[PDB]
């Protein structure tokens, strides 16, 4: 005889904003109109123009409707405009009910594809902080008793805002940047993230090549790699920093002290060390990072040991687990020994043998910036810092700051990464993903007051002082005037 069903009532989509409230994501109403084949069976003849106002061909709509005539449910179309669900409710075809809908709406698009990333079909996050925060954003459906034709049980319970770390500003200024520098460079791809080091926020995060959320289509999967949390690389000599942080906190080392890298190589027995610019005997500490030479790097490690070296890495989080919990993260490799050769610790040393994605890297000079006090890596709008982990000494993190101002400043320095108004401090260097090719900066800035890290990665552009640098600079540069940090020169 008659039956009792239920139907749960779809839940609203909180709300994601930027830091500031800029709309990120928005639930919009929409309607799926579903149908009774058994009813829709006895208005064969209004058919033709019910499939006209579903786009669906006459014919195809007809043999589907047949197929299905037992099945006394069946979609016809999900998520229209609220206006042409009455375009079909206005045949008031027999067989015909409607189901009111969220689809999600991205105002900022392609822009911040990646960090807010979008929902499937259903209204489910399947990238992104949507993926991420499903559970939060996601509200809990109700539910309606429904008298089968031969009281709502519990209303439902709306999904909760989230305000991100993001700035739109920033990455507007991230996206476009970064957009340019690829084309000036002719390259595949590149990350680029900007970090506040005392809050641990991720105000920018972008990707090329991105995609709008909008309309995927054409979408392609290189398009919606979130590269900058899932490529992972060899850092090269954007670690050497930390490599110099342990030779400092060893008692052994200072700044002033020389090292002779004469001839520009260093026989390991088998292997040999080779420096990729050979006309140098002395360097101080700074002239080791300037030239980047791995034979400098790799004598301090001998006389320090990779376990000091290995054990800044660790603590400013190369090769650990972010804790951010985004879909696809990549958490690299930070490779441990019980007995360290020479090889293996001059490797470390000079940032080969070891992987990390351009977040990770971005958080550890984050955490040197903010004179050495690692703070979790947020997504969300970070109100009450957590205390950091002073991972390394703030006079040691000091010292490190300056020699990197001296990177970017001094003469035979990385010049095309000066931030004019400020003093910038940071490391290029030329990462290996066959192994391919990025050109990495990594940095901070104000140089002496420092607020803001920031990581360029670019692949294969057809050197990382070259090419990643100046898009730091030009970033940086609009990063610290928007978030209306003074001028330190």
């Amino acid at each position: 005889a008659r039956s009792v069903r239920h139907i749960a009532i779809p839940a609203h989509r909180g709300l994601i904003t930027d830091r500031n409230g800029e709309p990120l994501a928005v639930s919009t109403p929409v309607t799926t109109l579903w149908a009774n084949p058994k009813e829709l069976m006895t208005a064969k003849e209004r058919w033709p123009q019910l499939a006209a106002a579903l786009g669906q061909d006459t014919k195809l709509f007809a043999d589907r409707i047949e197929q299905n005539a037992e099945r006394e449910f069946i979609y016809l179309v999900r998520g229209l405009t609220p206006e042409q669900g009455e375009g079909v409710i206005a045949l008031k075809v027999p067989g015909v009910y409607s189901i009111e809908e969220f689809r999600r709406f991205y105002p900022a698009g392609e822009v911040v594809a990646h960090a807010v990333g979008f929902t499937d079909v259903d209204d489910r996050g399947r990238e992104g902080i949507e993926l991420a925060f499903d559970e939060w954003l996601a509200g809990v459906p109700g539910k309606r008793q429904v008298l089968k034709d031969r009281q709502v049980t519990k209303n439902a319970k709306p999904g909760k805002t989230l305000a991100l770390s993001i700035d739109l500003r920033l990455q507007y200024l991230a996206h476009r940047e970064l957009r340019n520098a690829l084309l000036e460079n002719g390259a595949k791809a590149g990350s680029l993230v900007i970090m506040d080091v005392k809050t641990g926020e991720i105000l920018a995060m972008t990707n090329q090549p991105t995609y709008n959320p909008n309309n995927r289509r054409n979408l392609q999967p290189a398009a919606m790699r979130n590269r900058a949390m899932i490529d992972v690389f060899e850092p090269g000599s954007t670690v050497k920093p930390f490599s110099m942080s342990a030779a400092l906190a060893s008692g052994r080392w200072k700044p002033s002290d020389i090292v002779d890298v004469y001839p520009g190589t260093l026989q390991i027995g088998r292997y040999t060390i080779r420096d990729v610019s050979r006309n140098s005997r002395q360097l101080d500490l700074t002239g080791i990072l300037i030239k980047s030479s791995n034979v400098g790097i790799s004598k301090i490690a001998f006389d320090i040991g990779a376990e000091s070296i290995y054990s800044v890495m660790q603590q400013v989080g190369l090769g650990q687990d972010t804790g951010l919990g985004f879909p696809g993260e990549r958490v690299g490799n930070l490779p441990n020994h019980r007995k360290w050769p020479k090889a293996e610790t001059a490797t470390l040393a000079y940032g080969y043998g070891l992987s990390v994605t351009a977040i990770q890297l971005a958080h550890a000079y984050a955490a040197l910036a903010n004179d050495g006090k690692s703070v979790p890596l947020s997504m969300t709008r970070v109100d009450r810092v957590p205390d950091g982990v002073q991972v390394i000494s703030p006079e040691v993190a000091s010292t490190v700051q300056g020699m990197l101002q001296q990177v970017v400043e001094a003469q035979g320095g990385v010049f095309r990464a000066q931030v004019p108004g400020y003093h910038a401090a940071g490391k290029s260097g030329t990462a290996r993903k066959e192994n391919a090719y990025r050109s990495l900066f990594a940095g901070f800035a104000p140089a002496t007051d420092p607020r803001i890290a920031m990581v360029v990665v670019i692949d294969e552009p057809s050197f990382g002082g070259l090419v990643s640098a100046p898009v730091f600079s030009k970033v940086m540069a609009g990063a610290l005037r928007l978030m209306n940090v003074p001028p330190d020169n």
